[PDB]
């Protein structure tokens, strides 16, 4: 496998956009307290299959998605709601559970990562 794809979209000027207090939430709280998890970094930006030697990750991972280009997103308010990114940390998630087999370290590491972000998105502002 000898490239990774582009990344996923982070600008989008043509797509509808707002600045919500449950978006800013997102980014200032729940993004920020995941980014500084020990076990955020495998997340932090998308997956380079060409580096780590994993050539069908994107024959498997056809909806990739990380929390740099989340992070990307809220900073260029990308998104209209807060479903919206929340659909995109369910898609990283997901990703890693699909490639990914139960028991396997990174799972591990998602799982914690997950538990948090189900922590921090159970009550959002209004
Ligand atoms: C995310 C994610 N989803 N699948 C994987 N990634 C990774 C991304 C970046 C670096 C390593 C990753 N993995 C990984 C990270 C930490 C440990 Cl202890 C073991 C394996 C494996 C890779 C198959």
């Amino acid at each position: 496998g000898s490239t990774n794809p582009p990344p996923p979209e982070t600008s989008n000027p043509n797509k509808p956009k707002r600045q919500t207090n449950q978006l800013q939430y997102l980014l200032r709280v729940v993004l920020k307290t995941l980014w500084k998890h020990q076990f955020a970094w495998p997340f932090q930006q998308p997956v380079d299959a060409v580096k780590l030697n994993l050539p069908d990750y994107y024959k498997i991972i056809k909806t990739p998605m990380d929390m740099g280009t989340i992070k990307k997103r809220l900073e260029n308010n990308y998104y209209w709601n807060a479903q919206e990114c929340i659909q995109d940390f369910n898609t990283m998630f997901t990703n890693c559970y699909i490639y990914n087999k139960p028991g396997d370290d990174i799972v591990l590491m998602a799982e914690a990562l997950e538990k948090l972000f189900l922590q921090k998105i159970n009550e959002l502002p209004t």
